[PDB]
């Protein structure tokens, strides 16, 4: 907590204090690619290991899509101590994304509103960049560090499906799992791909392009869903997942809600709210979706995580894996070691074989 406290109290406040929220994120990425980051002196205890989507996850804590959108800072993230990395979302053709401002700090509610709108260097590039490190990722994967690739759609793309397929084509080989981003609040009518008829059509075309690749190339296909769903929405996504045999789910993306009693002086700003106020929704949606999948669909639980307890709660409500992002903004890179550390604790304390032995215990 010594190094953790110092980042939380000083190094980060003075940074996020110094720069606008975006420039801060841009620097964090670049510093991570350059390797200007501290060495996490935490060897993962055999406990935290998890197997799912047919892979070995040394630890269940991973980075969420949106930090390394273009896949520049892959190694840095692993050294940070993440058990698995998820880059993206990536778009077929490269695009500016919405204009700045587009990242806002809510210091007071330990949260963040973002409306990036899928800024991406495009598949054509990110390919070259993953192809370049093709071989080290291989070793990293079979050593227990898998790489996920989050797929998106261009602003002015009429059929998202043709967009994604093109994603599964280009980056599916170099991926150990693909996320179908269907949950971004910051792109035109994207959330309408969570609809039964439009979701089934989408994932059928994605899997058609997927099940059209060399077996060794074949990545796990997952779907990222928003925390803001009707009682109906959830059920239909559950159905269409199982119905199609989708390898797993991510739960959740950012919320367009603004939970009553946000102190953030920027809470009115348009976009997806990450961090603390999302924690509850995310877990309630990870739970509800487990019951609906009958626990038979691997859920990666993301949203609000910044502690060992935070993570556990997701794991216990169906989370086969966990992810965090917004935390970093406030806790710095040391938050990764911190969650893992405080997890081992609240596992042993409640008497659990490892992590697998707590996956959906709340059920
Ligand atoms: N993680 C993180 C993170 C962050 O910290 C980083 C990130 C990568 C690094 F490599 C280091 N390295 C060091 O600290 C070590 C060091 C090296 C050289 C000099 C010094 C010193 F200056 F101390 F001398 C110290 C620190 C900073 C801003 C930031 N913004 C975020 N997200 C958002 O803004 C919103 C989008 C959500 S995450 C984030
Ligand atoms: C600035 C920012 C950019 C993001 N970009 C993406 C993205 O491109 N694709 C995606 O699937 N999720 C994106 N997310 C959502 C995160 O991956 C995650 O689902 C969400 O932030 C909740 O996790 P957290 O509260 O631990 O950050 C982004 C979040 C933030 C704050
Ligand atoms: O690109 C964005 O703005 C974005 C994408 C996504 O999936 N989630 C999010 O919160 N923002």
């Amino acid at each position: 907590t010594g190094d953790e406290r110092f980042y939380a109290e000083h190094l980060m406040p003075t940074l996020q204090g110094l720069l606008d929220p975006e420039s801060a994120h841009r620097l964090a990425v670049r510093f991570t690619s350059l390797g200007l980051l501290p060495r996490a002196r935490f060897q993962d205890s055999d406990m935290l290991e998890v197997r799912v989507l047919g892979h070995k996850f040394r630890n269940p804590v991973g980075i969420a899509a949106g930090f390394d959108k273009h896949g520049e800072a892959v190694d840095g993230l692993y050294k940070m101590g993440f058990g698995f990395v998820e880059i993206g979302s990536v778009t077929p053709k490269p695009q500016e994304g919405n204009p700045r401002p587009r990242v806002f700090r809510l210091p007071e509610d330990q949260a963040v509103i973002n409306r990036y709108g899928f800024n991406s260097h495009g598949l054509s590039v990110v390919e070259h960049r993953l192809r370049a490190r093709q071989q080290k990722q291989a070793k990293l994967t079979e050593d227990g560090l898998p790489l996920g690739v989050n797929l998106g759609k261009n602003k002015t793309s009429v059929d998202a499906a043709e967009d994604y397929a093109e994603g599964v084509r280009v980056l599916g080989p170099l991926a150990d799992y693909l996320v179908v981003n269907v949950s971004s609040p910051n792109t035109a009518g994207l959330r309408s791909l969570q609809g039964k008829a439009e979701l089934r059509r989408l994932l059928t075309k994605v899997l058609q392009e997927r099940d059209g690749l060399r077996r060794v190339h074949r990545p796990a296909v997952l779907v990222k869903i928003a925390p803001d769903l009707t009682s109906q929405d959830k059920e239909d996504i559950a159905s269409v997942v199982k119905e199609l045999g989708i390898d797993g789910l991510i739960v959740t993306n950012t919320t367009v809600s603004r939970p009553a009693g946000l102190q953030g002086a920027l809470r009115s700003e348009t976009g997806g709210l990450s961090g603390k106020p999302l924690r509850d929704l995310s877990t309630q949606t990870i739970r509800e979706m487990y019951a609906l999948t009958q626990g038979r669909v691997p859920i990666i639980g993301v949203g609000g995580v910044s502690s060992g307890q935070d993570a556990l709660e997701k794991i216990r409500a169906g989370a086969s894996l966990v992810q965090l992002y917004t935390a970093l903004t406030f806790w710095g890179p040391p938050v990764v070691g911190k969650v893992k550390r405080e997890l081992e604790a609240l596992l042993k304390e409640q008497g659990f074989g490892g992590v697998t032995d707590a996956i959906g215990a709340d059920h």
